[PDB]
Parts: structure tokens; C-alpha cells; sequence
């Protein structure tokens, strides 16, 4: 599956003890930023153990600032309600391995 985040009250649970969650902090702007939504989902089939969510840089612009992620888009990894890695760019090369060694 795949979903986004509008309220921190949601994403807060996603990380909180729940394996490795791959949340993207795509910029509220940018052009080819929506084409990732389907991709972010395609990866959920290879790492079903990990949750593939998405962060809103418009609604949760802060969470994008807290982690210092204002790219467009960006990939954020979190283990057991904690962190693990951050690689701005879900280009077929890291977004896959990043979810392996981590999860």
C-alpha cells in the first residue's frame, strides 16, 4: 500500500515501533514530484515488511524543515520510531537498497 501525511498525529505512529518506514518529503511545489507517488507504492511490493508513506511539504512543511529536507522530492527512513537514513532522491538505485540494508 501507500499513503501520505497531513497531520503529524498520523506519521507519529508510522515510525513509532513499526519497522522501517519510507516516507518521502516531496516539495509542495516541483514538477515531476507526483510521479513518485506510484513509485513509492511499487516499492511496497518488494519490502512489504516496511511501510511506504509520504510526507506533505505543504501541510507538514515543518517536518520538512525539522529534518532539514526541503528538496523535491526526498526520501526519509526511520526505524522503530527513530531514524536510520536520508537520501533525497528515489531514483532506481538507492531507494531500493536503502530499504534493504535498513529493513
Amino acid at each position: 500500500m501507500v499513503t501520505q501525511f497531513k497531520t503529524a498525529s498520523e506519521f507519529d505512529s508510522a515510525i513509532a515501533q513499526d519497522k522501517l518506514v519510507v516516507v518521502d518529503f516531496y516539495a509542495t511545489w516541483c514538477g515531476p514530484c507526483k510521479m513518485i507517488a506510484p513509485m513509492i507504492e511499487k516499492f511496497s511490493e518488494q519490502y512489504p515488511q516496511a511501510d511506504f508513506y509520504k510526507l506533505d511539504v505543504d501541510e507538514l512543511g515543518d517536518v520538512a524543515q525539522k529534518n532539514e529536507v526541503s528538496a523535491m522530492p526526498t526520501l526519509l527512513l526511520f526505524k522503530n520510531g527513530k531514524e536510520v537514513a536520508k537520501v533525497v532522491g528515489a531514483n532506481p538505485a538507492a531507494i531500493k537498497q536503502a530499504i534493504a540494508a535498513n529493513a
